[PDB]
């Protein structure tokens, strides 16, 4: 698994679950085309996004889509959504876990990289 | 103002000095249009973004130049970027404060809204 | 204000309000011995804890008491408080900016360190 | 495994490895009894601190030892060391896991609370 995204809620302690993520690659026209999309799991992790033939060199876009999580559980966030954008596998492949911290009015990301 | 963003380097203990912070509005057409810009100040604050008769309710995108930052510094940078997006409702008044903090792996964004 | 304390409420999108803060020193026998308290204002924060004669190279404790300010709020909170513990090293100058983010099972703190 | 530690490092993007974590819980005489302790693994992760058995209810403190961590990778860091202090089991055994995001400068740290 090349790719996996975590994601936990910083305001009600538990992980966040059935979180949609959405993820794209910079085309050559400079455009987002989808790459792949899933939704967190009960324990908040996300795996099976993506392959290692798949994740090709490129920019990526992670979105997070945090609005529907927090609009789900009855309240209003403040942010649209939380965007990962990087560069991955320029010096040959990578494994890479996004992990996410949400709150109503706030969010982290962090990314761990690791040689396979 | 209504508008604040302030940017601070949680790897390095500092203000994020002459950060550039592009913000946007969402146009009728779904695309982003140039709303305000700066780069952040010594103190790591990016004041007089606009004036309360600009920023009208809508949804706005803050994109911090977060690779130029790390870049300057001789430090290799995991981000393209730090987008924030978020939702300006009336509600009241009210002012925002857009802050952000910087690793080099890493960043976070927490808004603060006040009367 | 050689040392300054911001308290956020990441959760609410406010500054954190009346938060009692308490600093301590680091005495000979590894005891902690009080050293400078106060509450946050409305806007988050704490100034004048402390005088630039006071403030000597050592090692400090800020404890913030983060459970009454979400039990005031009628939210459960996870933690008993929040501790930030640190050494001041005269290096230069300088002044400190200890910053908290708070929501209910989470906490996040930055240190500035600015000239 | 009722009691779980992850740890990483925002600055580097790597697991937080080797970091020493030290539990206390607080006796009758409202003194920090040693109640635990051990060392994240490669992947930032410390399992088997303790036992449904032994991790009754209590007020309970996780000391990770940041200091130590930057100074072992050459960073002379900001903090003494990173305190989580939190009422374990009020209402019945509950699994916790406390997670840690370090910088030189900065930590945050989240709990999630499971009922098992």
């Amino acid at each position: 698994c090349p790719l996996m995204v975590k994601v936990l809620d910083a305001s009600r302690g538990s992980p966040a679950i059935n979180v949609a993520v959405h993820v794209f690659r910079k085309a050559a026209d400079d455009t987002w085309e989808p790459f792949a999309s899933g939704k967190t799991s009960e324990s908040g992790e996300l795996h099976g996004l993506t392959t290692e033939e798949e994740f090709v060199e490129g920019i990526y876009k992670v979105e997070i889509d945090t609005k529907s999580y927090w609009k789900a559980l009855g309240i209003s966030p403040f942010h649209e959504h939380a965007e990962v954008v990087f560069t991955a596998n320029d010096s040959g492949p990578r494994r890479y876990t996004i992990a996410a911290l949400l709150s109503p009015y706030s969010y982290s990301t962090t990314a761990v990289v690791t040689n396979p």
